[PDB]
């Protein structure tokens, strides 16, 4: 909508209050004019009818319970965005500044989060296994990163290329995790998941195999769930990019680890420059250390490390 740019104030599903951009117009919509063409923030109101209404509030206070993931999916998009504006000089998902547009109050007891093409959607979970799913950052950022991968290089949500996808938003997500500086870890979605058991998550990077998925490609899945294994398959990867920026000894084998800022690097380059639609897991390999090449040269530690790690999955 049209009007002016104002700031409100509100609290988020973990009851923490923060600031977020409004627009004002009669009332005032979660519109953030700052970054891009926007950030847009839309009620759904319990359906699964998209994009729902545009959120309106009468005075610019968010803390009715009803407000709380409109404000977190508000303000962690803008947190996502300036993470990749910062950091990469990537403007918004398409590279052009496009508009991010979220709906929350998804349907009811939905239990999950996704990018649907277009814009990103929101569950509120069924209050035991999920609370508010825009609650976690690393969430946000996870979904919002499969717009960019989209837009670069367009993996199919298939066997490998989908792992692929799947690591690469929980890779981001963590990057940008870190960025906030949210209590940051390498657990994905512990924020929202099951509000009855502390210490646990949906998945590990640093250990994937503590909730079941794979560690190595010797233990990868093969069969049909889960579109061939997008969400299983991942953590082989997940577990090399943890050793790429930790460093360890993963199955004898020892990773000297360079850090989350370089990680960065050379994972998005890989992204947006060497990976496409059909990449399996040792294209990823080559294009890493294409990446590591073409920024640190051939002979750095760099490369070195980015080897070490996808052997210490049994990627070749
Ligand atoms: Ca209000
Ligand atoms: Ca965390
Ligand atoms: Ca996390
Ligand atoms: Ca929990
Ligand atoms: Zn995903």
């Amino acid at each position: 909508i049209t009007g002016t740019s104002t700031v409100g104030v509100g609290r988020g599903v973990l009851g923490d209050q923060k600031n977020i951009n409004t627009t004002y117009s009669t009332y005032y919509y979660l519109q953030d004019n700052t970054r891009g063409n926007g950030i847009f923030t839309y009620d759904a109101k319990y359906r699964t009818t998209l994009p729902g209404s545009l959120w309106a509030d009468a005075d610019n206070q968010f803390f009715a319970s009803y407000d709380a993931p409109a404000v977190d999916a508000h303000y962690y998009a803008g947190v996502t965005y300036d993470y990749y504006k910062n950091v990469h000089n990537r403007l918004s998902y398409d590279g052009n500044n496009a508009a991010i547009r979220s709906s929350v109050h998804y349907s009811q007891g939905y239990n999950n989060a996704f990018w649907n093409g277009s814009q990103m959607v929101y569950g509120d979970g069924d209050g035991q296994t999920f609370i508010p799913l825009s609650g976690g950052i690393d969430v946000v950022a996870h979904e919002l990163t499969h717009a960019v991968t989209d837009y670069t290089a367009g993996l199919i949500y298939q066997n490998e290329s989908g792992a692929i996808n799947e690591a690469i938003s929980d890779i981001f997500g963590t990057l940008v995790e870190f960025y906030a500086n949210k209590n940051p870890d390498w657990e994905i979605g512990e924020d929202v998941y099951t509000p009855g058991i502390s210490g646990d998550s949906l998945r590990s990077m640093s250990d994937p195999a503590k909730y079941g998925d794979p560690d190595h490609y010797s233990k990868r899945y093969t069969g049909t769930q889960d579109n061939g294994g997008v969400h299983i398959n991942s953590g082989i990867i997940n577990k090399a990019a943890y050793l790429i920026s930790q460093g360890g000894t993963h199955y004898g084998v020892s990773v000297v680890g360079i850090g989350r800022d370089k990680l960065g690097k050379i994972f998005y380059r890989a992204l947006t420059q060497y990976l496409t639609p059909t990449s399996n897991f040792s294209q990823l390999r080559a294009a890493a250390v294409q990446s590591a090449t073409d920024l640190y040269g051939s002979t750095s530690q760099e490369v070195a490390s980015v080897k070490q790690a996808f052997d210490a999955v049994g990627v070749k």
